[PDB]
């Protein structure tokens, strides 16, 4: 029938933004996503079967429209690999680094196994590569610094 899939992002500008739902709840111009600020798999499993049902009682603070560069790449990838998804966003938003021998935010939310692809600004390097299975680039960058405000 169709591939359902859950994925994460964080809240990060440009690439993705946060535009505060509608009254009735259609998120135009993006889709809704949700964010229940925690770590545990079986709670957003939960959560995503009360909300894809008959009877969804789940806090209007769960629910906030999100949309941009990358969501739209999401969406892109969604059309053309005929695939529904549903999304959320980190319980800290941290990225990931090693911390206590495993690891913590996105990378510790892929091992963990609670969603199935992360989407969003997501620097691969060395010590996330041997660990999490990575695409080929679809943007680069540097490492910019920025000074205070001009000279004054």
């Amino acid at each position: 029938s169709k591939l359902h899939l859950r994925v994460v992002t964080l809240i990060e500008h440009p690439f993705v933004f946060t535009r505060e739902v509608d009254d009735e709840g259609l998120c135009p111009a993006g889709q809704l996503c949700l964010d229940p600020m925690t770590n545990d798999s079986s709670t957003l499993d939960s959560l995503f079967s009360s909300l894809h049902s008959s009877n969804d009682t789940v806090p209007i603070k769960f629910k906030k429209c999100c949309y941009g560069y990358c969501i739209d790449l999401l969406e892109k990838i969604a059309e053309d690999m005929n695939f529904d998804f549903d999304l959320y966003i980190v319980g800290d938003g941290k990225y990931g680094a090693w911390k206590n021998g495993h690891w913590t935010g996105l990378v510790g939310d892929l091992l963990r196994g609670t969603a199935h692809m992360a989407v969003t600004s997501f620097s691969i390097n060395t010590a996330r590569s041997q660990v999490i299975d990575f695409t080929s680039p679809f943007f680069s960058t540097s490492l910019g610094i920025l000074v205070r405000t001009r000279d004054t």
